[PDB]
């Protein structure tokens, strides 16, 4: 959808438009 | 914009809109 934000789950960033 | 598919470059994904 709109938007964006990266997280980091231990070693690996995952980044969504939610 | 519209669709949605996500994808891995090494340890990390993404995930977006177009």
């Amino acid at each position: 959808r709109g938007g964006r934000l990266c997280y980091c789950r231990r070693r690996f960033c995952v980044c969504v438009g939610r």
